[PDB]
């Protein structure tokens, strides 16, 4: 059958930068074309970067969005690329009012489109925008009502962006009636932490469910909360996987493919969902056979340990770089929080960008200060001390603090230190918290309130451990030092607490399935009562990598005024 | 033409407090009966408060509603007013799994219920669901699809909540296709500053349309950022006033109608929207028709300034009241904004439950601590002072900071101290921003903002009028005068209401009169100060358009809005 080489460029975009989008897509489709590519594919709204937010609703960036997909067609064709269609992400708008959905004029719609001859070729939209999910497109986006294909070489490609693939009865069985031989999905895919493969057996089923092979291109990168894993994959006919890309890398997947062509009578119109055929035809003739070479290769998975803590790496790097920084401040209290953070941060930035802090108190221990001096020796850490001592005496002197108000003190002064110093200097002050802290609300003492980005406020202590431990593995397997002292590793209680945690905050089980499940009343209550009275502590604390589908996602909330306990 | 009594009873829920909101409601009734009532109505969600967010979708919330509710009907025929039906708005879930709405049993549903004879006589809930609005019911609510009415001495009563009103097609033509006299809305509608009363134009339209008598009740109260106004209105056939409740204000409306009698073979089957008609007879018999007394008396309303001012009132009132609060902790400056928070929080709390902190620094003037003590004065707050110069200091001796550091500083060390305070003593720090300076990126921290969605232009407005609002009754003006009188704020403002609040973008504010490097400076600076209002308290909301949790930008953002 028909031969065909595709390029598939899992990049990275920054949301708003649609100049610096559009450049790095004309870098890869250059790098694409050098190995013999017939078609480039470029990821879900790719141009604009993702999720885009409430820029979504305004004329001027979608003007600005389509305008740049306008020049980009024509600055391809410009650099001798006329002839090669590339398949670009972007953002567009409905111009007429919507009678069919309840949509007025200029709502936004997620697109896509195919440059070619120094133009647009076609243009569709995602068609299924799906209720449940993080990103509201349902409320305010224009699906797309269209089954577009590409005639390209004698071979019918459909296309689709992601949530399309989510719907039993969309553009997948649409693609099969209108004779698919290959089926292309543009994706902007976060992560998310799960022992399943999720993305294989999606794409595994729609590809049997299609009757064809399936490429799925998808984004990396982190934005804000979210984190894009990347792990692009093609899976043939019977859901056999041909190549596989990287997780939390960029990359590209050059590759020859065996496709059935395409009836020379073909399907026209209504198909599956209600979606008319879009046809374009690029080559009606078959092409010239040769020899195929490229297979795109399966890159190597990372393990459960490795693969978290390389998607927390990403996100903060991503939050740093895109938004102008170099450097990042953090707190260092000897615990194993801001030891994993600093580890963290020497991985995305490098150990001469980050810069700790020890703020010891009167009655702070000596295995705390040392702990920090020592984790410091290992990293390559600009390390400096700076004692709250003096303030803390000027505070206490003027007020008179007791108890639990006196306690608190001692944070805020923290807090107040290293927002001063990176005020100075040029950082971005990192939270250490955790989300069992988070969860229950858990009293910082090193100003974990304050701050502008927390790396592993989702990350729960349990696997705290279990990421600094690895990372300390990882160091030895390479011969490098271990970057987190041993003293900060091993040093109701945290296992079962964050199970409890896990079964009512991620798995949202109430009180009686937890009971049930083995754990005892007391404590379940105590521990549910405790994470719903710290909404308002967690409305007001900074963003953070997500890596857990549901769960302290500003998506979905508590009342804070909220008489309601539970377990009563 | 028939007549009964009905009590609509314009009440506060707090949300969580089921039992609570169920003493109340038994409290109401007992009010209402004996005021002689033939039918009591309450608010939208009232055995539950509202809104309840993600309780919504917990089994244990769920149930311990619906248990509260026969609990409650059975308790009421104990209490001896079993003859008696009263409307509670709850929260239910669904019995059966509805394919229409592709839905599976348990889905919640906002719902509405009859209590008589010590059972739950009657159910039904909301049909409307809007994709826009506020809330969002439209994403897990499964819908009621019922026409309910009630047979109550001889008359037709329809029932609707909320937003059902809202719908062309509702259940509003669906109660006329139905042969209804009187048509009984619950609801519980947040508070939006606008000039029009909407609330008259959709139930004078609205009652209308049915062809029927139509009382519009409605909570009050505040809830996190969302303020209730009340405002409950009975509005005749033709469109006119029968009655009229206070906004803001909790109270109840009992009055006589005069209403036509249902046929002996009325209406059955599906309706409007598909809407399957429930009847429910408590007497097929009309009433021994007697000395119709009382007409219900329309409350004064209250004007643009004054209106605001309650809300701010209402929405400061609950957040300390129903959070076990007692006392606030305001920090003073010699600014608008420290008196007119310190204003409010008197009018909310009285004068004793509010404590003010002067916090003057090295270079800290004289009218500002002096307007901060002449506060204190004609307001009866508890006033002190702390310098902040001990611990400014302590800190730049082991920091040494320059002009950028040095500056913020002074402001986080004021944030401690207040936080201190208030960890010692026990108030609830309250932040002084306005919507201006949230909007911008400038400035700090506490539990609540009470003018955060307040322009300065309006924050001037309101200050004026509550001197004026003293004077009107011989009391001592409570915002000093030095204090009112210490991009320019009404040109900002003018800019910001385009952009934030009527969605316009810069070429068409460049348009309607503006300069061209003045929007888009001041766009820039709304766009970056994201990160800032995310991270910022909770406070009173005055329009359904503005900032909020809905309506977002991303932080990490390289879009510079103008070429």
């Amino acid at each position: 059958s028909l031969q065909l080489r595709l390029a598939l460029n899992q990049i990275d975009s920054t949301v708003g930068d649609i100049a610096g989008n559009a450049e790095a897509i004309l870098r890869w489709t250059r790098h694409s074309a050098e190995q013999g590519a017939h078609l480039v594919a470029f990821p879900e709204m790719a141009l604009t970067g993702y999720p885009v937010e409430d820029l979504a609703l305004r004329s001027s960036f979608v003007e600005a969005s389509r305008t740049a997909l306008r020049e980009l067609a024509a600055r391809l064709a410009e650099e001798g690329f006329g002839e090669l269609p590339v398949l670009v992400g972007y953002l567009d708008r409905s111009e007429s009012a919507q009678p069919k959905y309840g949509q007025p004029a200029g709502a936004p719609r997620n697109a896509a489109a195919v440059l070619h001859r120094g133009r647009v070729a076609l243009t569709f939209a995602k068609h299924h925008l799906p209720n449940y999910g993080v990103f509201d497109e349902f409320r305010y986006f224009v699906p797309g009502d269209t089954m577009p294909i590409v005639r390209l070489h004698g071979v019918d490609i459909a296309l689709a962006i992601c949530e399309d693939l989510w719907q039993d009865g969309g553009r997948v069985p649409a693609a099969r009636s209108a004779g698919a031989g290959l089926l292309l999905s543009v994706n902007a895919s976060p992560y998310e932490r799960d022992k399943d493969d999720t993305r294989l057996e999606l794409v595994r089923k729609r590809a049997q469910e299609a009757g064809c092979t399936t490429a799925y291109l998808a984004m990396i990168g982190g934005q804000d909360e979210l984190v894009f894993d990347g792990d692009s994959i093609v899976v043939d006919r019977d859901g056999e996987v041909v190549a596989r890309a990287p997780q939390f890398s960029e990359g590209c997947v050059v590759l020859d493919l065996d496709l059935p062509a395409a009836e020379a009578e073909p399907p026209t119109g209504v198909v599956d969902d209600g979606l008319r055929i879009d046809r374009l035809v690029i080559s009606e003739e078959p092409l010239p056979a040769y020899e195929a070479e490229l297979a795109g290769g399966y890159a190597d998975r990372l393990d459960a340990d490795e693969e978290v803590y390389s998607a927390l790496v990403v996100g903060l790097r991503a939050y740093v770089a895109k938004n102008g920084f170099r450097s990042v401040l953090i707190g260092l209290s000897g615990g194993i929080d801001s030891a994993l953070v600093a580890a963290i941060a020497c991985d995305a930035l490098g150990a001469q960008n980050v810069y700790g802090v020890s703020m010891p108190s009167k009655y702070s221990s000596d295995h705390s200060k040392g702990d920090a001096a020592e984790l410091a020796r290992r990293t390559g850490l600009n390390f400096r001390t700076v004692s709250i001592e003096p303030m803390f005496d000027a505070y206490m002197a003027s007020l008179g603090l007791t108890g639990l108000a006196e306690e608190n003190l001692q944070s805020r002064l923290r807090g107040t230190t290293l927002m001063a110093i990176s005020n100075q200097e040029g950082h971005i002050v990192l939270a250490p918290g955790n989300k069992s802290e988070l969860a229950v609300g858990y009293s910082t003492l090193y100003g974990d309130s304050v701050g502008a980005y927390g790396p592993i406020k989702d990350v729960y202590k349990t696997s705290i451990f279990r990421l600094a431990e690895w990372r300390n593995r990882a160091a030895a397997e390479r011969g490098q030092t271990p970057p987190i002292p041993e003293a900060s590793i091993t040093k109701p209680d945290y296992p079962v607490l964050d199970a409890i945690l896990e079964l009512y905050v991620d798995r949202d089980t109430g009180a009686d399935a937890i009971v049930a499940a083995g754990y005892d009343r007391e404590l379940v209550v105590k521990t549910l009562r405790m994470v719903d009275t710290a909404e308002y502590k967690r409305r007001q604390y900074p963003p953070g990598t997500k890596i857990s589908a549901k769960g302290f996602g500003k998506d979905r909330r508590l009342p804070i005024t909220n008489r309601w306990r539970e377990g009563h």
